[PDB]
C-alpha cells in the first residue's frame, strides 16, 4: 500500500513506501490527531532478553542490507553471535561499524530535524570505554574542540556506554553542552536565560560558584555508571562566542548581547537495535532563527523584543503596527550578520528549508520516503515564504532513533 | 483517555473530554500522522435510507440538550416525526431553529478556523426556497450587502436547498464570492491572480468578456438544481475594495495594489444531521496575513516580494539578508493600515490568535474541549511570537461540519 504527498506551490507529487517499514507508534488514532503535542509519551522514554533479540535482528537486517551483504555468511554468523551473547549475558555489544551506521541513521530518521541533508557526514566518537565523570568531561572537551573547529563547524556525536539495568546509567545532566545560566531574583525578575533557572539552581546546590551574570556558561554536570553527578567547567578557550551587532544599527551592540557558536544537544536517548544509549551528546551548527526568534524573542526566554522595539522607536501602543514582527526581523538580521562576520558557521531559514526540500525529494527517490514533522520543520518566522510550508509531509517513527527521556534529577537515586 | 493539552509559554493545562464525542475520522493512524495533508479523503464529500436516521438522531439529541430539553416531550416527538418523514420521503427538512443551530455549530467545530470566538453571532439566511440561478444571484447580492455593511463587517451564511439525489445539486462555482481574475500571457507569465486562471478561463469559455486587468472582479457562476450554470456580475457598489498604501512609504501607493474587504468562501459543503448543503456561501472579515502573506507574497500568487524589496533598496543578492522577511512585514503593515484607514473591519494576527487562546479557554471550560488544527491555526508569519505557536491542540472531527467537495466542472454533466 502506497501513499502520496503533494507540494502545493510546485505541484510535485511523491510516493512514500518507507512508512511500511515503520513499527513504533505515532500517538495519533483514527479519531484524534496529536500532531501538535510536544512530548507525547511515545516519543519519550529497562528491556529484557524477551524482546531484545528481534530488535537486534531487525537492526542487523537493515545494517547488512545497507552494505549489500544481506543473507551473507557474515550476516548469518553475526545474528548467531548476537543471539548467544543475549541469552548468556542478557545484552549485546555493537561493532564499531554498526554503531556508526546506527548513529547516522538515528539522525536520518529524526523527523523533526530540518538539517538532515547532512546526515551521512557525521563524526562519531566512540566513548563506550568511559567509566568516570572525569572520563566523560575529557570526551566532551574533545567533542567541543573537534566540532567547533575555530568556527568552521563539523557535526559530531559522542556515545557513552549503553544502559544495562537502568541503575548504572551514564547521563549528561545539562540539556545542551553549552548554555547560559538563569537566575531568579527575589523581586521576581529573571537574570540570564529563564529556560535554565531550574538547572542553574541544581548546579549552585552541587557547589557551583555562580558569577550571576547575564551570559555565564553553565558547568558540565556529568553522571557515570549511575554514580552521583559531578561538576566540571568547560575551558573558556573551547567555548566559541559571537558578540551580536547589527549591520545598520550602531546602537545594537550596546544591548550587550552575545551567543555561543555550537548547538550541542545532550539530554536525548539514542536507540540502536534495542540498545539504549542514555548519554549521547550531538552537535551541528545553528539555523539563525533558533537564536534570533526562539532564544532572544520568546516571551519566556530573553524576551528582548521590547528593548529592541524601543531603540528602533516603533509604534508600540497597538499591536497592529506589527512592531513585534519588525523588531524580530532586525534581531534575526543581526544574529546572521554577527556569525557570518566572525566566520562562524550558520544557515538562514530560507537556505535550510530549500536544502531540506531537496533532501526530502532525494530521500523519496532512493529510500522510498522521508518521515517529516511539519509542525517542527516549518521555521518559527516567515513560514509561508519558505518552501516547506507548502510541502505535505508524512510523520512516522523509524529506528534507529533519538528519543526524549526524563530529566535525571527526577529519577536519580542519590548516594550521598 | 481524558486527554490534556499544555501551553508551553504559560504552563496552562486544559483537559479535553469533548473529543470522545468525535464521530468521523482524521486520516491518521498510530503508525502514521497525516496532520500536514491538505485534503485527506475524509475532509471531502447520496444517503441510503438507513444511514440517514442515526445521523438525524445524533444531531437532534445534541440540539435538544443545548436547549435543556433532552428527553422531553418535544424531544421524542420531533424524533418520531423525523423518523416518520425519513421512512417515507427518504430525507427530511430541518426546522428553522435547527438550521440556525446546525450552521453555528459547523463553524464552532471548524478546527482550522482561528476566528471561531465569534461563532455564536452568525447571521443565517435561509435560502432553501430558491429554485433558479437568478434567485441564487439575488440571495447572494443580499448576503454581500448585509455582510459588508458599509465596512462594518458582519458574519453571515446563506444556505441553499439541500442535496436530494446528487443530480440536482445547487452549487456556487466560484471558490469565493469575490475574487480577482487571472490571465495567462503570451510570454508564459501570468497577469492577475494565478490561483484563478482555470476559473477565469471557464468564465470566458462561458461568455464573460474579461477587462484583462490585474484586479478584475470575477463574475458569479451559479448552478441551480443541477442545471448548466449562469454568469452574473456582482454590482460594483456592493464590492467594497481597499487601495493599499503604507503609513511611512509614500511610494507604496504607486505599486497600484488593492484588495476587497469581504472574504466569502463559497465552494464548501455544509453537513447537518446527515443532510448535505452543497451551496452555503459564508463570510466573515479578513485576518491581515491572509492578504499580505499568502495572497500577495505566495510564489504561486501575486508574488510581489521582488518589487517591494527593490523599491525598498534592500540587498537582494543573499537570502541571509532576510530581505524577503523585511519586505513581508512592511506589506502586512500596509494592509492593516489601509483597511483601518478606510474603516473596513480587519484583525491582525496577534489579536486573532490571542482571541483564539481565549476562545479555547472558554470552550474547554463550558464545552469540554475545542478541536484545533495547529498547522492551520498558526499564522504564516511571525509564528512563534503569537501565543498559538506554544499551544498544544487536539484535532478531531465533530459534526455539524463544513467539508470540502469536488470542483463542479469536473463533475457536471455539461
Ligand atoms: C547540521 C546542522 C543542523 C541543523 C541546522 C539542525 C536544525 C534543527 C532544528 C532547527 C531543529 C528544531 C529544534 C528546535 O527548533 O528546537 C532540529 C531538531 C532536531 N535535530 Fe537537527 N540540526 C542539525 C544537526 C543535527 C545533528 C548532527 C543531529 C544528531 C546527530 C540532529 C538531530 C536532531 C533531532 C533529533 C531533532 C529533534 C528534536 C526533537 O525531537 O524534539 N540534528 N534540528
Ligand atoms: C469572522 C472572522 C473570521 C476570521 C478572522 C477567520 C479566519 C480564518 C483563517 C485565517 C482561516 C485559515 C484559512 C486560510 O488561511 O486560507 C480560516 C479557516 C476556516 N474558516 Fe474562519 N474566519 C472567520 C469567519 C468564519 C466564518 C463566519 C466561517 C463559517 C461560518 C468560517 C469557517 C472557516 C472554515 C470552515 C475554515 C477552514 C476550511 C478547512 O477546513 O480547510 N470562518 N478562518
Ligand atoms: C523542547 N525544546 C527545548 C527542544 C529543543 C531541542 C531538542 C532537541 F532534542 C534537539 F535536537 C534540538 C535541535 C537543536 C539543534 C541541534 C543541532 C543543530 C541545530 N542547529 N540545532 C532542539
Ligand atoms: C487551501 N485553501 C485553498 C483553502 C481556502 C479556504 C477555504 C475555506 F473553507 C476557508 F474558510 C478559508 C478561509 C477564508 C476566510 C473565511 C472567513 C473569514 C476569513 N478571514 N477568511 C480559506
Ligand atoms: C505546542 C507546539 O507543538 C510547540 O510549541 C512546538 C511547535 N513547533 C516547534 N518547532 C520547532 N522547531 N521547535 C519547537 O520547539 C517547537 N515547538
Ligand atoms: C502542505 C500544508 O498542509 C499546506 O501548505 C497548508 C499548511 N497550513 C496552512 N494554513 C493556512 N491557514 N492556510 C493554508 O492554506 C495552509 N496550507
Ligand atoms: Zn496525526
Amino acid at each position: 500500500r502506497f501513499l502520496k504527498v503533494k507540494n502545493w506551490e510546485t505541484d510535485v507529487v511523491l510516493t512514500d513506501t518507507l512508512h511500511l517499514k515503520s513499527t513504533l507508534e505515532t500517538g495519533c488514532t483514527e479519531h484524534i490527531c496529536m500532531g501538535s503535542i510536544m512530548l507525547p509519551s511515545q516519543h519519550t522514554r529497562v528491556r529484557t532478553k524477551d524482546q531484545l533479540f528481534p530488535l537486534a535482528k531487525e537492526f542487523l537486517d537493515q545494517y547488512y542490507s545497507s552494505i549489500k551483504r544481506f543473507g551473507s555468511k557474515a550476516h548469518m554468523d553475526r545474528l548467531e553471535e548476537v543471539n548467544k551473547e543475549i541469552e548468556s549475558t542478557s545484552t549485546y555489544q555493537l561493532k564499531d561499524t554498526e554503531l556508526i551506521y546506527g548513529a547516522k541513521h538515528a539522525w536520518r530518521n529524526a523527523s523533526r530535524c530540518v538539517g538532515r541533508i547532512q546526515w551521512s557526514k557525521l563524526q562519531v566518537f566512540d566513548a563506550r570505554d568511559c567509566t568516570t565523570a572525569h572520563g566523560m568531561f575529557n570526551y566532551i572537551c574533545n567533542h567541543v574542540k573537534y566540532a567547533t573547529n575555530k568556527g568552521n563547524l563539523r557535526s559530531a556525536i559522542t556515545i557513552f556506554p549503553q544502559r544495562t539495568d537502568g541503575k548504572h546509567d551514564f547521563r549528561v545532566w545539562n540539556s545542551q553542552l553549552i548554555r547560559y545560566a538563569g537566575y531568579k531574583q527575589p523581586d521576581g525578575s529573571t537574570l540570564g536565560d529563564p529556560a535554565n533557572v531550574q538547572f542553574t539552581e541544581i548546579c549552585i546546590q552541587q557547589g557551583w560558584k555562580a558569577p550571576r551574570g547575564r551570559f555565564d556558561v553553565l558547568p558540565l554536570l556529568l553522571q557515570a555508571n549511575g554514580n552521583d553527578p559531578e561538576l566540571f567547567q568547560i575551558p573558556p578557550e573551547l567555548v566559541l562566542e559571537v558578540p551580536i551587532r547589527h549591520p545598520k544599527f550602531d546602537w545594537f551592540k550596546d544591548l550587550g548581547l552575545k551567543w555561543y557558536g555550537l548547538p550541542a544537544v545532550s539530554n536525548m536517548l539514542l536507540e540502536i537495535g534495542g540498545l539504549e544509549f542514555s548519554a549521547c551528546p550531538f552537535s551541528g551548527w545553528y539555523m539563525g532563527t533558533e537564536i534570533g526568534v526562539r532564544d532572544y524573542c520568546d516571551n519566556s526566554r530573553y524576551n528582548i523584543l521590547e528593548e529592541v522595539a524601543k531603540k528602533m522607536d516603533l509604534d508600540m501602543r497597538k499591536t497592529s503596527s506589527l512592531w513585534k514582527d519588525q523588531a524580530l526581523v532586525e534581531i534575526n538580521i543581526a544574529v546572521l550578520y554577527s556569525f557570518q562576520s566572525d566566520k562562524v558557521t550558520i544557515v538562514d531559514h530560507h537556505s535550510a528549508t530549500e536544502s531540506f526540500i531537496k533532501h526530502m525529494e532525494n530521500e523519496y527517490r532512493c529510500r522510498g520516503g522521508c518521515p517529516a514533522d511539519w509542525v517542527w520543520i516549518v521555521p518559527p518566522m516567515s513560514g509561508s515564504i519558505t518552501p516547506v510550508f507548502h510541502q505535505e509531509m508524512l510523520n512516522y517513527r523509524l529506528t534507529p532513533s533519538f528519543e526524549y527521556q526524563p530529566d535525571p534529577w527526577n529519577t536519580h537515586v542519590w548516594k550521598g
